[PDB]
């Protein structure tokens, strides 16, 4: 509808999505069916391509989509951008519905999605901060003596971007926004399990006139898709996901650039001097936003002695005044998760919490297949390393609270989970937080809010199990460029006068 | 002997020299031989490490090493590099003559690349150029409004340097130096067949005061290697290798920081307006140096109808003149190739060229088990691309010579092989030389020099099959660095007035 | 009318164009006659302030001004500049006419600076890549151990524009954009003989939502000026024009942060491997382009013996095609010089040169108080010097055509002047355009083109007696920011562990 | 003695250093007698330049000093600032007799500045991270498609270098330090009170190996420098001294690129969350350090109501615990001021805050003609702004103590002074230290430190009457280096193809 006017087919009762192949819609393999998760029922049908077309495809982008994309000049590359930002714009409601619709996400958050899309596509112009090479002068070393250099960028050719289903839109969006800036063409392969939003950014994008033949859109399921991160023509793989299915990539792929972008959780600190009600509120609203669907969420919470009491007590207030429902009411604070398969493994490991001392503050109640009551479980200090909620990442409405007698049994317990993305700490004395900012392992740190990548304005990346690179406007530049240095020889030619 | 005192066990008339576990020099594994490639015969052998010893050597780096390389200011790593280079400098000689037993390097070679290796070590206060984060202000997005970002780098930890034979010398000293100047552990991993170098120079750096448990040398051969890179607690792994060894280790390891040097051939481009002296002069260097063992080495020239004819007559000229012998004749220019085995390969490729339509203007004599005539092979452009000399990457002294009607063939040509290390272009024109910087996909180009490396003064690396990411002065940071990125929230805290 | 609906008082017959108060449109000074250089006739008038309303006007640009431009988040400033870049877009047609007859420029001379007006403001965006700070570890120095910097800009407050004749409407919107975007409030002083294009544009400014109190537009004759340099609420001066006013500028100035782009003719260099119908084509270009009333206009032409002959006679044929008459016919290729003063010295610079051993190769010939034909002057290198059209910059379209041996006399001849804004040189050897490069004492080098310095896209200045510093997008940051540094100590507070 | 070994004539019982003029030491102008502030007595004299010298300077400066300087190449100027630390360093014992003589410097104050100057030399590698240019493409815009653009910088030529009397030997090295290391020639013109230390500097250097003709050191007395200031071969002048010295420069100099320093007092912020022992230590040195003769002294210092009292009380026990005597007893921590002019000036201001409401806290008593108590005057907020110590900078060991309500009364007053240097702030809270940083006016912010320039590893510089630009490692590259900008022009000539 709309946009995709004359691309989906309506076959019998269910709109059908066809995978996008550089150059035409379409697609000849396998069917798939997409689920709401507010009803567990078939809201559409997607066309995967098949081995041929996949190959074909690849065959186009990187005999022409490379060039196509590269020899649009960035001005242009640009407008396009900013085309695809207006058309999205006037499309907002119709991309906010499959939001909810697909991705269970509660109306407002699916408005803020669709906002962030836009505003990514908008500040393209910003990307431009990193863009610029390094004149290099000879005369620093005797061997280098009468010579020059000088190093700047190039696009790698073909970016493969990876997506998640916590944010089918911004994702793919982004990716193909920052791969797109400086000149590389695209293969997007959403989640299989709410790939609309990105056909629907793709039909936006070539709406805009970006190259028809430098960018694809492929409905691949899982494992299907490894035969785009291992091909040869494929010089970049862009992966947001879990840190298991990012091994596994890296594997597949072999020597290529890369950014893993594998999330976790991620640890709240709150230090005796911080501002209880900004942190309550902060906290409680960054373990339960899209019902923890985030992988900024917060999953842990340590607060030092004298005021974990306070702390715990209003976040617990706050979760369990939210009202839990279907995403449209826009009364309804937290709507479904993913799968029912997500709520069960929740479930699990607040038992798990429990059984080895846990117990629950705020909600526990499984509401639904799909649906429980964003849950809040106090574990003693001594106890909570072994417990699942804190070895694993339970991407679901869940955290922990811990009480710390310090600043550095705050920061241990924060390093001590796998993952390392971001950390926030909410507390005023510089120093600290200067010391908590020197020895959390993580990507980024949030001094008194709550982790919130947003549209990348500032950069994001993990440490240890949460990947490696970085994201943001302007740094992911280096993820899908390459450098070039040229150097240039005068020895003995006059140029210089023996300098 | 005077470095390696008391770590060189004389057992039974060959010396032995042992791994360095992170704190002590030892190994309780398997005792292999190392030979000169002068007359096969073993002048001395190495202690690979247990599987035990390697995993307690892991464990040492990363939990004590990590700490002691970063929290050493660096004004004292500076400090430690400069004395290893006094160190190393005031044993030149007995560092030279381990490089032309070892690895068969001519004298003046071998005496150039410990002069590297001094310098690389001496010039560690150039690689803070690169040194310095982004402060990013937030008012430029209303999202961002009274907020505040910094951008900075943090050592990753433990760094695994595996290095090739060709340079045993200079890739330790490189990669371990700017592994360490930003804080991070090493654990080096020398090529098997030549470690005497690594062994050397890591002793010098221990000397120096490099932290003790802060580096690692282990003698593992190939795949016992793959049980380093694969390990969690390296966070980084520094490769300068071939192309599949890169891509097995790639595999191996999984998610992670990588530094992929895998070489490949270089063609040398000259243009109509060329100066044929310098040309000449420097192609028939970049063919023969060190036997064609450099990864920047020539192995393709491409010369334009004019010039074609008087070029390639004068490179024949200079590379026949070349006196092949053994490396300590300051008279030999070449010396032997690294194994028989490489000197089969390089007599097979010849055959090859010939076979499909080429033919030889200079050399193709083998003169013993590892001794041969660096070989100047021309080719028609019609049949030099189905040719293993142009194919592959035949590490030896022999380049093919192709005739092209213009600069666009002359790129073609060069881009055709799977590799994009380096480029050598000879001209004037500032156009046709600014089309071939373009076009010609690979890390570097050098404008009327040969292709050479040097100690990363600018930064090279590969393209295609030749790898991903640059070493180099500064650049390398990259590589064995991450970002840690701090957003600070003022929102509503009076810092700002609605800005 | 239209834009100065309100603004533009209608006194008996001419229009009256007040000054802009910081607040309000108005001036109780002395009103002053702006003719037009087409006709000699009065098209208008333009009030001065009175002292006391200069005080007013300062007061109230230092108190509020400073604060609403700096309070006003960057997202917002950026918006302002877009929707200023918008209103006179849409008034294209008469801000071209205003060009035309108060600045005597041609039909599409006149639309080429509001085009460039309007990208300048769209553009804003772009000056952005030069914001951001630097994070300065401490680690690297004994002395600075555990403690830290962080540098970063920030606005100065007031800026004086001052501007001259021969580009009101771009420069006037040149340094309030970069003045602006950053978080200045702006004080624009046009020069008195075409103050129109500038009042236009602040109306458009302050139409688009630029803080009332924080720009100002003072129509003051000369010296009258004087009176907003010399004040210390003024903390910076961006001046563009004639070398002995900015020398006057910064006596009256005292401390100050300062850009100073006095112009003075720029030379051109053709060397014997040039195309020459390019060179022709750009050179004659430069000299005539707005009746040589550029700053970066060509007045020197130096060719080498082998091309000298046809480049010479290519460029006069050209210059005398040229239709001279009134700027309004788009047949017309040059309109009238700024005043009847302005010819008398052209004619006098011509026939000093003729008088010292020149000859005239085209033009020469006045024909009216205004107009004259773009004249070319060749002369012998061995009496150019002493010339007035090579000593000085006489402000009209002539040019200087003398023939050299070799590059370095071209070098020479090109540095000897007491200029150095720009110069072009037409070759195609790298090495002798290296040479050039390194040689000529100037802001900028063109090569194979004429210098133009559009909207600043490349930055530009003088050098020698052409000024001091540069405007450009991104780098004129450096002329109205300051940096402030941030030095924090944790000296024994247990952040880092002797690092 | 020793390094002027056969420069210093002895005529007559006093030591005659002559002035250094470009190739060879002389003078042949009036002599002047150099003081000691210890006992008046007349320790030594200097030869100042007649104005043909001077002349005679400039000229070679300008004609042979740019080249020789330029045409080094860096790696060598680099070695020559090394081995100039390594002379220094040795004679690090007469460098600081002189400095305790010359200038009544006590001696560990004498010996820091020695090793401050050795720091500085041997850390010219560091200033290196500023070198290097922007590559800027040009397909950004349609205007400059198939463009590109080079930026670099260059040395201006030749930079004046003019000094203060408290830190004769600092400034002269570091001014010299980086104006040489970018390839300029320099004029220093030392305080003439105390021009032994620069002349000493001057003949390390020399005798390091500074190109000859490169360097040149006139004692030349006040006005009488203008001389050099005035002249157009100086392109850059490096000014630190007071703000009424620095006026008359730039209006004698006119156009030029400018550094001014021209200090004034620093105020000092306690917040009530500071630690008062560090803040009062911190406050006290910064106050009676080198008696008070320091441009980052502290001058006035505002407590908040709560530590107030303590915070007053325990900064004057510490000044009135302080031995005032002659600079050599390493017992004393006090020497004298410069003059006796400045102690009669220091008396007055005492007098006058006591007239307008002060109370003097610790010292007040004059001990001889210049020899003074470091004095802590109290002053009431609603009288101090009219107290000369605040409208002023009394330069002497004096300081007045202000209770303030809150952060913004600390602000309003801190910023209530004409200068704009540094200020400190000791404090925990990061959004009241944030909020200081963003409104206190001054080029750096000391976070629980007293301010201390050091030897530039921060940049530092002044705001309002303190100045404008800044020095530090790296940055000072901005005053003595221009930029050059190379625009090359591919247009159609198939480099790119459309882009
Ligand atoms: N791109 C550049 O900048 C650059 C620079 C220099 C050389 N090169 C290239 O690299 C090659 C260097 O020579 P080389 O013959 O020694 O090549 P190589 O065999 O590929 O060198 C491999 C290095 O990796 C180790 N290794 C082998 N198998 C491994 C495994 N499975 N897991 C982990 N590590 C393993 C090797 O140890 P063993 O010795 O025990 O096998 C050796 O230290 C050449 O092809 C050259 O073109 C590239
Ligand atoms: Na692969
Ligand atoms: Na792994
Ligand atoms: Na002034
Ligand atoms: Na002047």
């Amino acid at each position: 509808a709309g946009l995709l006017e004359g691309v989906i087919k309506e076959k019998g009762g269910v709109p059908v999505y066809p995978s996008y192949l550089a150059g035409e819609w379409g697609g000849s393999g396998q069917e798939i069916e997409v689920k709401s998760p507010i009803d567990l029922a078939t809201i559409a049908k997607v066309i995967s391509p098949s081995r041929e077309e996949v190959e074909r495809t690849l065959d186009v982008l990187f005999k022409r989509g490379r060039w196509s994309a590269r020899d649009m000049p960035g001005t242009e590359r640009l407008a396009v951008l900013r085309k695809a930002a207006d058309i999205i714009e006037r499309n907002l409601d119709v991309f906010a519905e499959v939001l909810v619709m697909n991705a269970g996400k509660p109306k407002s958050a699916a408005v803020g999605e669709v906002k962030a899309a836009v505003d990514r596509l908008r500040l393209a112009e910003l990307d431009l901060k990193k863009i610029g090479g390094d004149y290099i002068p000879g005369d620093w070393t005797y061997d280098t003596l009468e010579t020059e250099g000088l190093v700047r960028r190039e696009p790698l050719g073909v970016v493969a971007a990876i997506t998640p289903f916590n944010y089918p839109l911004f994702d793919a969006v982004n990716k193909i926004t920052y791969s797109f800036i400086y000149g590389n063409a695209v293969v997007v392969k959403p989640s299989i399990s709410d790939p609309l939003p990105a056909a629907m950014a793709v039909k936006a994008l070539l709406d805009a006139g970006f190259p028809p033949d430098a960018i694809a859109l492929l409905n691949l399921p899982g494992k299907e898709a490894e035969k785009i991160v291992a091909d040869d023509r494929v010089a970049a793989v862009s992966f947001t996901g879990s840190t298991e299915v990012g091994e596994r990539v890296v594997k597949v792929g072999g020597v290529k650039q890369y950014v893993m972008e594998l999330g976790g959780g991620d640890p709240a600190i709150v230090l005796e001097d911080a501002d209880l009600d900004l942190a309550a509120d902060k906290i409680a609203r960054g373990i339960y936003s899209y019902a923890g669907q985030r992988c900024d969420a917060i999953k842990l919470v340590l607060a030092e002695r004298p005021v974990y009491g306070k702390l715990v007590e209003e976040v617990a207030k706050r979760l369990s005044s939210l009202r839990v429902g279907d995403p449209r009411d826009p009364t309804v604070d937290v709507g479904p998760l993913i799968s029912p398969s997500a709520v069960d493994e929740m479930m699990a490991a607040i038992e798990d919490a429990v059984e080895k001392g846990g117990r629950v503050l705020a909600g526990g109640r499984r509401l639904g297949p799909t649906y429980v009551q964003p849950t809040f479980v106090e574990a003693p200090a001594d106890r909570v390393k072994d417990m699942v909620l804190y070895k694993r990442e339970v991407f679901a409405p869940v955290a922990l609270a811990v009480e710390v007698k310090d600043l550095d049994q705050a920061i241990e317990l924060a390093n001590g989970r796998p993952y390392g993305l971001d950390a926030a700490v909410f507390g005023r004395d510089v120093v600290k937080i200067r010391r908590a900012v020197r020895l959390l392992e993580v990507g980024a740190i949030y001094i008194n809010d709550m982790p919130r990548h947003g549209i990348g304005y500032y950069p994001f990346g993990g440490r240890k199990k949460s990947g490696v690179f970085r994201e943001g406007i302007g740094y992911a530049v280096e993820a899908v460029t390459a450098y070039k240095t040229i150097v240039f020889n005068y020895k003995g030619k006059g140029v210089w006068k023996y300098e």
